[PDB]
């Protein structure tokens, strides 16, 4: 199967504001299987940060936990990261995709979406 995503919402951000990404996906993957937000700081590779599942239920890294909120819609095929408390740290950009994409040959990550956070 092919699976085609597109990620919007970021921009510049003063530290301590916040922002909502979100993560158009096609076919039916959002309801299918589980969905996760990455981001990949400069120098770094992607890091999964927040996970959404089947049951809605979520997962955060440890550093997110508090300030990203991940949620979902199957019927609008879109999942969503509310970013708040924003740090320099979370300056980078944020892609959505399976969190089990490295089993399908077809390794498709967007173009993703860039955040940076100025300092007041
Ligand atoms: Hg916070």
């Amino acid at each position: 199967m092919q699976v085609q995503l597109v990620e919007s919402g970021g921009g510049l951000v003063q530290a301590g504001g916040s922002l909502r990404l979100s993560c158009v996906v096609s076919g039916s993957a959002v309801s299918d299987y589980a969905m996760g937000w990455y981001r990949q700081a400069p120098g770094k590779q992607r890091e999964l940060v927040a996970a959404i599942y089947n049951s809605g239920r979520t997962n955060y890294v440890d550093s997110v936990k508090g300030r990203f909120t991940i949620s979902k819609d199957n019927a609008k095929k879109t999942v969503y990261l509310q970013m708040n408390c924003l740090k320099p740290e979370d300056t980078a950009d944020y892609f959505c995709n399976l969190l089990g994409a490295t089993t399908m040959s077809n390794a498709v990550w967007g173009q993703g979406t860039q955040v940076t956070v100025s300092s007041h």
